[PDB]
């Protein structure tokens, strides 16, 4: 009996793991955290803000964890943890060195489709070692039948790069590539959005590693530059909240055309601390889906809280002050590795 | 059609992968490779030799390995090399620092099961990022079909070796670690030498990787301290040559009990260039089987060819001089990638 059983975004919770601000950092400069992450903001490299985030934004997100941990334990959901790392401790292979990111995001390079566990391709060298911080889980998750795979470790040499192109553009198709969070999962479909942080051959990769029962939805015309996370988000089979400025139409995934769809009200802008903002104020769509039900959202959202229960979608509103700066909403901030339920395909 | 198809040892060689001397190296001393290489010989990781090995070594096999290619390529295989690398480039985690190894035995951290490709967990921190030189070759490999995986990267801490313990019992079992060259493959029946350089946590996770097709069988009554390379020699189907100083009667495998057994020959002893011999006399039995009835030799194993002969098995006996060196024979220092046939079970 596997530890790890889950099929989709918004069945009922069971045991997830929700990630710390600890050490929280910005890398040195680099053509590859350029590339993905500043090459909007910055004119070059070397003007990225490298460096720790300020104590206050670790201190302040750290207790908003905790009480994210605690009410979903009050719910009944099992919640594990991250464990400890050093994310200054410099990483180094042959062809490039850097300094780590921070684990508060653990979505990002852990893929989680039935009884298997999937540490993706990270399209940053920072991220090279992720998974690094969660080998005592995966090792429990593994000793208990769960299935544990891993992507080849990338290259990542300077050509995987186009810090000078045009946005959703600046990762090039070399090697798989791919975050965890630029896939979604809706049972038997899984949606992957290629963008700066994960190209053609990460699904052509995806794809093998699952088989034949998924089926991949790569997706290049969503605007997403980087992750589906506050583009597409599904909330029960057939209902799905939309982001207006980047999915219309005749943008909308083949597949996910049958349900029915609401689309976002604009968000409230919860600041950000720094000089430039990390994230687009759309990480206020960053939800979790707790059961079909029942979902956490931003409790300053009050738009989008407001429509979530005109659509029978109870809500647990708590508050993630810090998300524009580090770039991480409830979504964004926890794994889930099982949900009570099974494998179905959600075309209507 | 997949470029990588390949069920056993000994089917029709179509493309293999060979392999160069050119920046050959012992890395930095480390207690990993004090524990899985030189704590037999040494008193102390201090006292191990490393840095380049010397050039003579390195041209003279590198001309013995163009020779190998040459005659390969004669008798129709796709001969494919691996691509540059810097050995002495630094390759450095959280957790540890080293210097590479050299790429003169593909063999060792790469595993290809029947269209799938496996990058093994590596037991040695210098051959960390092992499959970097080979990353055009999988590339294309990849491109064409045939499914890409990696086992995870592991963590590798001072508590995965243990210097001081008795041969074949100085890797402990903490996270799945083993190098592609302690499993063998039978079609179906895949033998996995359980010792110190590969856990029974690494044979689990290989269970689970391959999946039910196939049947893992973890071997740790053989006396092989490494690699079962130069130990268990199948032929062809039903004719299997073993090492007489390590398996026995009461030693050998349930599912090769019904093929007929040859005790190999006691062997030549060809030299070795330093203080203390790299690879025990038994690399020569490290053959590499082209085709059922032709295998390739070293030369110098007069009593080994006749013997193969004997059993109706034709000898191309060609000569790696630096072998107990370097440590490799004709089946380490290449990678069968595609044999003609199919995926069967040989037991009698």
């Amino acid at each position: 009996r596997s530890l790890v059983s889950v099929h989709n975004e918004w069945d009922p919770l069971e045991e997830v793991i929700v990630g710390t601000a600890v050490g929280a950092r910005v890398p040195t400069a680099d053509r590859s955290v350029f590339a993905v992450e500043y090459a909007g903001d910055y004119e070059s490299q070397e003007q990225i803000p490298s460096g720790a985030y300020p104590d206050r934004v670790l201190k302040e997100t750290e207790e908003e964890l905790h009480v994210l941990a605690a009410e979903l334990t009050k719910l009944g959901v099992t919640v594990r943890r991250p464990g400890p790392r050093d994310h200054s401790a410099l990483i180094k292979t042959p062809d490039w060195e850097t300094d780590g990111f921070h684990d508060y995001c653990p979505r990002d390079g852990l893929l989680s489709v039935g009884q298997t566990i999937i540490e993706t391709p990270m399209a940053l060298r920072s991220r090279f070692l992720e998974s690094l911080a969660y080998k005592d889980l995966l090792l429990e998750y593994f000793a208990s039948g769960s299935r544990w795979l891993s992507a080849p470790k990338p290259r990542l040499t300077d050509d995987s790069y186009a810090p000078q192109a045009p946005a959703g553009e600046r990762l090039t198709d070399e090697e798989p590539v791919f975050d965890a969070a630029n896939v979604l999962r809706f049972g038997t479909d899984l949606l992957y959005l290629v963008s700066d942080s994960g190209n053609e051959l990460g699904a052509k990769w995806l794809q093998s590693a699952v088989g034949d029962t998924y089926t991949v939805h790569p997706c290049r015309k969503l605007y997403a530059s980087t992750h589906v996370d506050s583009t597409i988000v599904p909330l029960r089979p057939g209902l799905v909240l939309t982001n207006p400025s980047r999915v219309n139409d005749e943008n909308m995934p083949d597949f996910l055309r049958s349900w029915e769809n609401i689309t976002c009200p604009e968000l409230v802008d919860i600041g950000f601390t720094g000089d430039k903002p990390h994230c687009s104020v759309w990480i206020g769509m960053n939800l979790l889906v707790v059961r079909p039900d029942l979902a956490v959202v931003d409790r300053r959202q009050t738009a989008l809280i407001r429509l979530l229960e005109k659509h029978g979608m109870n809500v647990l509103p708590l508050q993630l002050t810090h998300s524009r700066t580090l770039g991480g909403g409830f979504h964004c901030a926890t794994l889930d590795v099982r949900r009570t339920g099974a494998l179905e395909t959600y075309q209507f």
